[PDB]
C-alpha cells in the first residue's frame, strides 16, 4: 500500500505492455533507463499513482524519447523526442560494450596496430569507455565510445596486467563505424601476470585465521514490513532502489517519545565521477560518471552470505528492467543487518559510586557494484544516538598503463613496466532535508579565535560563528578544515526545550575536491565536484547534480544552472548536495588487487533532542 | 627473558626495598611516579639490566628527588634533588585530591561563600584541579591545586548537574593552607538532576534490542607469550604499560616472507591536554594535562567482559606502584581481541569470469581511564593489510558551569540554567619510527594542481610533490587538508623491488590545533599542541612533548627546547610527534552523559611491500 514500495516485476511488465501497445517499443527500441517516480510534494490526497520514467534509445538512428507512464491508469502521460546534440545522449547500454571490441577486430587500422606489436587479435580485450566532449566536431550528436586495449593471455587471465599503451580508438556505436584510430608509438606490453588466485603469486594460503562467529540467537532487532519499510531502534525509513542511483533512502525519521520526527526526506548518491590525471592523449579524455553515464544500480552484485555480508543478514532483491522491458531480479542485491559498534557511553563516578557502561550498535544497509575494473561498496549506517553516516568502499583492480622509461609525474609504477595513472573518485550526496518538517535552513559554522586582551586577559577564550545561507547564489561553499568548518541544517520554526532551533550538523572529511583546471571539459561537466557544499531550493525536476543526460553533454547542466535561479533557501524546502572523494595516487600495495579504501560523511544531531536520546538503552 | 616484559609485583617490591634501605623512603615520602626504563639503543650485548625511574615527593616540604634504581643489581644508580620552581612540580598524588575538599570545609571564607548560597558544606563536592602558572607570584615553588564546587543532593546524585559558579579556591596542599578564595557573585545552582540511571529520567528501558553473539569457537588467532608478546597475522609486537602514558606498543614488526621487518620501535600517547575556552576568571586557568599532570595509567578501569569488551577477550593485568611502593594490580586493565572488519578486497571480472571476495580483520588493544568527570578509551588497531591506526574515544560527563542570563559566546546551554564551557581535547602521539631499521626520513607530500597549457592541453593533469625535512628547525609542520597533505616516513637505504625507498604514510584527521592566543600560558606550556607534526632526532631523555615535570611548569619545556638543537634528521634515528584532537562545543545531546566521540590517525604502507601483502588470505 505504501507509495514508496519497490518496483515489482508486475509493474515493469505492465510498463512494457503499455509502451508496446502505444507503438513506442518496436524491435529497434531499447530501454536505457527505467525507474519509478517519487510522489509529488504533498501527497496527502492518498490518490496513489505509480508513475515510471523511461529513456528509450533507437538503434537505427532515430531520435530517442523520454516517456512517463502511469501503471495505475495504464496510460502514457507524456512522450518527448530528444535532440541529443542539445541535451545530451542517453546512458550507455550494456549491449554496446561488446560492440566496441567486435567492430575494432575487423578495422584495418586496428589490426595494423596490433600486428606491429605482435598481438593476436583474439587475445585483445577492449575496455569500452565513455567519450566525454572534446575537440572532435564530428562527434556532436553521435553516440561515441572510446576503446583502450588489454591483452588476455588465456581465458582466466587478468587482462589489466597487460595494457597496450600508445593506442586508442573511437567508435560510433549506432552507425557501427570506427571514426579514429590513434597510435602514438609502441610501448612494451607489461609481461608479469596479475592473477591473484594463482598459487604462484599468493604462496601457500594462511592457516592461522581462526573463525569469528557472529550470530543473533533471537533474530535481528529490526523489522521489515511492506517489502522495504524498516523499523529499528526508534528509526523508521523506506529502502528504495533505482537503476541509476542504486540504494535510495526515503522518509528517514526518528520516534522521539510518541512523536515520529522527520529528518531526511530522500538520501542518495546522485552522481559519482572518476577523472584521470594523465595528460597522455591516450587517456587525457578519460572520466567515468559511473552513476550518470553507466547507471551503477544495474551492475549491482549478488551478495554472498558469509563472504560479502556476515552475520544475521536480511536481503532485498530489487527488480529492474532489461533493455527490452523484461523484469530482471537482482537476487540478494541489498544486505541489511545490525552490528555491534563498541562503547556507546561510559562513566565511573568517584562521588556517586556508580559505574555505568552501555554498548552502541548500528544498522547497515549496503550494496556493491562492479563497472569494469573497479568495485564500489555503498554503505548507509544508522546509529543508536541519532547519527547517520555514509561510507563508500573502493576496491577492485586499478586502471593501468605502461610505465614510461624515465618516469612520470602523473603515473605510479606498480610492477616492471606497469603504471597506474593518478585519478580521483568523487561522489555527490543529494540530501533532501526535512529536519522536523520541510522549513529548513543551512548555517555555516566556523571556529573563532580570540585575541588576548580586555575580556580575555589570559588569552584562553575561543568561540564560534554561524552564518545563515539565505539565497542559492551564496550557498556554494568550500571546506575549511583549519577553522573546523561544519554546516548545520536546522528548522527555525521547531525548537527544543531550551528554545533553540532543532538541527543536525554535517561533518565532512575535508578531502580535496576536483583537481582539474577550471577551464577543462571535466570541470564544466562535473562542476558539482569543484565545491564541497551546495544548497538548492527543492524542485521536482532537479534530480542530479550533472543533469538528466550526462553522456556526451557539453557542460554546465545540473547544479550551476539550478543555482542561477537564486531562490530563497532561508526556512524553506531545501536540498543539500555534498561533494566528497578520494584522491588516488596508486601504491605498490594496490596491485594486483586493491585493499579497500574509504571515504564518506556523517550527520549528528545538534540540539535536535532535549537530552541524550539513548538514556533508555539497557545494560544487556 | 624479554627486556620489554611488563613490570612484575616482585620487581616493584624490590624497588621499594632498595629505596627503603637507601634511606629514600621514610614515612614522609611518597612515590609520585614509578616506571621501567626502556633498554638503551643497541642492547645487542644481551646484558639485561631492569632499571626503574622513580619520582619521590616529600609531604613535609623537603625537596623531591628523581631516582633511578637497578633491580637487576639491587642498587641506586642516581638520586637527584629537584628544584621545583625551576624544573616543575611532581605529578599530582591521588591522596592530595581529598585534601582540597577537607581543607576548604574549615576555611571561614569558603564557609561564608557557601552560607550566602544556603548550601550545606556536607553536600558540597570540590573538584581538585591542576593549577597551571599564571599571575600569582606566591605560587612559585609551591604545590597548588584549585578547587571548583558542585552540590551532591544525596550520596548517589551526580554532582556535575549542580555547579556552584562564581566561586573558586586555591590550596597549598603541602603546607595545608587555603591561599585564596575568590567569590565573583552568586549564581543560581542549576536544579534539575542529571541521574542517568533514574527511571524518572530514562523512562522505561527498551525491550527491542536482541542479542548479538560474537564468539570464536576455535579460540583467537593471536598468541601471547612471555606475558606480553603478541603474534597475530604476521604482526609481532610487545604490549607495555606505564603509569604515566598507559598502554605503550614496542617493537611493532611485520613478518614479510621469512624476514621480520621493523616498522615502529615505540608508539605511545605521550601527552594529552584539555584546555578550556571560557574567559570567566572562575575557569580561565583550567587546563588538564591528563597524562603529564595526573598520570592516565594509574586511573585505568577494570574492563568487564560483555560490557566493555565483547567477544573472545584476552586480558592483561598490569602492575603499578602505589604511593608507598607497594605493588597494585589493575585487574583486567587491558583488553585484547580480534574483530571482523568487513570486506578486505573484492573484484568480479567480466573477462576472466573470476569472482573474488576476502574479508578484513583487525587486532584491538585497548584500555579506559577515568579522571574526574571524563572517561577516555585508547584503542590501537592492527589490520591485515599493514595499516596501523589509533583512536581515542571520549565519553563521561561534560564539565559544567552556570549558564549566564543573557547567554554566552563561550558556553553551551545544556539544561535550564546549566552551561558547559567550550574546550578542546588534544593528544600527542610519539612515534619512535623504525621503518625497516633506524635510518629514516620524513617527506611532506602535497597534491600539485597543474594549469591547462602545453603538455596539459586538456587541463586534466595533476601531480604531487614531496619535500624532505632535513633538519629539526624545518620539521615543525602544519596540516593542509585542501592540498591533501600527508607525511611519508621512509628508509632511504631499503628499497622495494621497484628500487623505490620503502615507506609508510601518515594520514591525519586535520582537526583544528590549539585555539588559545599564542601569548597565553597554555600556548607556552602546551606548545606541542600548536602544530600538527614535529620530527626530532632520537634521544634517550626526550620522552614527553611537554617535558618531564609538567605540573606548574612555567613553559617552554619539551618539543620547543628539543628542536632548537637543529639536529640532522635526513636518514637518521628519528621520532615523529603528531598532534590531533577534538574541539568540543557541547550539545544538548551530550547531557546528562555523553555519547562517545572519536579522533585519531592512521599509517598505511607506501611501497613498503613489493605487492599487496594480503594475497595469501583464504576465502573462509
Ligand atoms: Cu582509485
Ligand atoms: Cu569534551
Ligand atoms: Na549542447
Ligand atoms: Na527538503
Ligand atoms: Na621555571
Ligand atoms: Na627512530
Amino acid at each position: 500500500a505504501s507509495p514508496f514500495r519497490l518496483a515489482s516485476a508486475g509493474e515493469i511488465s505492465e510498463v512494457q505492455g503499455i509502451l508496446r501497445t502505444a507503438g513506442l517499443l518496436g524491435p529497434e527500441k531499447r530501454i536505457a533507463y527505467l525507474g519509478v517516480l517519487d510522489p509529488a510534494r504533498g501527497a496527502g490526497s492518498e490518490a496513489e499513482d505509480r508513475r515510471f520514467r523511461v529513456f528509450i534509445h533507437d538503434v537505427s538512428g532515430a531520435r530517442p524519447q523520454e516517456v512517463t507512464v502511469s501503471v495505475t491508469n495504464g496510460t502514457v502521460i507524456s512522450a518527448v523526442e530528444l535532440d541529443t546534440a542539445a541535451t545530451g545522449e542517453l546512458p550507455v547500454l550494456e549491449e554496446e560494450f561488446e560492440v566496441v571490441e567486435q567492430l575494432l577486430a575487423t578495422d584495418e587500422r586496428w589490426l595494423k596496430a596490433l600486428a606491429a606489436r605482435n598481438l593476436d587479435v583474439s587475445k585483445v580485450r577492449v575496455a569500452p569507455l565513455s567519450a566525454g566532449v572534446f575537440e572532435y566536431a564530428e562527434e556532436r550528436g553521435r553516440r561515441i565510445l572510446r576503446g583502450l586495449a588489454f591483452v588476455q593471455d588465456f581465458p582466466e587471465d587478468s587482462a589489466w596486467a597487460h595494457p597496450v599503451d600508445g593506442l586508442v580508438a573511437y567508435v560510433d556505436v549506432v552507425s557501427k563505424e570506427v571514426t579514429r584510430v590513434i597510435d602514438t608509438g609502441v610501448f612494451p606490453v607489461p609481461a608479469e601476470h596479475g592473477n591473484y588466485t594463482d598459487p604462484e603469486l599468493t604462496g601457500p594460503l594462511r592457516t592461522t585465521q581462526k573463525p569469528i562467529s557472529i550470530t543473533q540467537p533471537e533474530g535481528p532487532s529490526f523489522t521489515v514490513t511492506g517489502g522495504n519499510h524498516i523499523e529499528w531502534e526508534k528509526w523508521s525509513l523506506d529502502v528504495g532502489f533505482d537503476v541509476r542511483e542504486g540504494v535510495v533512502l526515503h522518509n528517514i525519521a526518528f520516534r522521539d517519545g510518541d512523536r515520529l520526527r522527520p529528518i531526511i526526506n530522500r538520501a542518495s548518491i546522485a552522481e559519482m565521477v572518476v577523472p584521470y590525471g594523465d595528460p597522455s592523449p591516450i587517456r587525457s579524455w578519460q572520466n567515468y560518471f559511473d552513476t550518470g553515464e553507466y547507471l551503477v544500480g544495474q551492475y549491482a552484485n549478488s551478495l554472498e552470505l558469509g563472504c560479502d555480508c556476515l552475520g544475521d543478514i536480511t536481503y532485498l532483491s530489487p527488480v529492474i528492467s532489461d533493455a527490452f522491458g523484461n523484469p530482471r531480479e537482482i537476487r540478494n542485491g541489498i544486505c541489511m543487518h545490525e552490528e555491534d559498534w563498541g562503547i556507546l557511553a561510559k562513566h565511573s563516578d568517584l562521588w556517586s559510586g556508580i559505574n555505568y557502561t552501555r554498548r552502541n550498535r548500528r544498522m547497515v544497509i549496503s550494496f556493491f557494484t562492479t563497472i569494469g575494473n573497479y568495485d564500489y561498496g555503498f554503505y548507509w549506517y544508522l546509529y543508536l544516538d541519532g547519527t547517520i553516516e555514509f561510507e563508500a568502499k573502493a576496491t577492485g583492480v586499478v586502471f593501468t598503463s605502461a610505465f614510461p622509461e624515465g618516469g612520470s609525474d602523473n603515473i605510479s609504477q606498480l610492477a616492471p613496466g606497469l603504471g597506474a595513472p593518478f585519478h580521483q573518485h568523487i561522489f555527490s550526496a543529494r540530501l533532501d532535508m526535512a529536519i522536523d518538517g520541510f522549513t529548513n535552513r543551512v548555517e555555516e559554522e566556523d571556529v573563532v579565535r580570540q585575541t588576548m586582551g580586555p575580556g580575555n586577559e589570559r588569552g584562553n577564550a575561543f568561540s564560534r560563528k554561524r552564518t545563515v545561507l539565505t539565497r542559492e547564489s551564496e550557498a556554494v561553499r568550500e571546506a575549511d578544515a583549519r577553522t573546523g568548518r561544519t554546516w548545520i541544517i536546522s528548522n527555525p520554526e521547531s525548537k527544543n526545550r531550551l528554545n533553540e532551533p532543532v538541527g543536525y550538523k554535517l561533518h565532512a572529511h575535508n578531502q580535496p575536491t576536483l583537481l582539474a583546471d577550471p577551464g577543462s571539459s571535466i570541470a564544466r561537466r562535473a562542476a558539482f565536484a569543484t565545491k564541497d557544499l551546495w544548497v538548492t531550493r527543492y524542485a521536482d525536476d532537479e534530480r542530479y547534480p550533472t543533469g538528466d543526460f550526462v553522456n556526451q553533454h557539453s557542460g554546465g547542466a545540473g547544479l550551476p544552472s539550478y543555482i542561477a535561479q537564486d531562490r530563497d533557501i532561508d526556512g524553506q524546502d531545501i536540498v543539500v548536495w555534498h561533494t566528497f572523494g578520494l584522491t588516488h595516487f596508486p601504491r605498490v600495495e594496490d596491485w594486483p588487487i586493491m585493499p579497500v579504501d574509504t571515504v564518506g560523511f556523517k550527520l549528528r544531531p545538534e540540539g535536535f533532542f532535549d537530552r541524550s536520546p539513548v538514556l533508555d538503552v539497557p545494560a544487556n
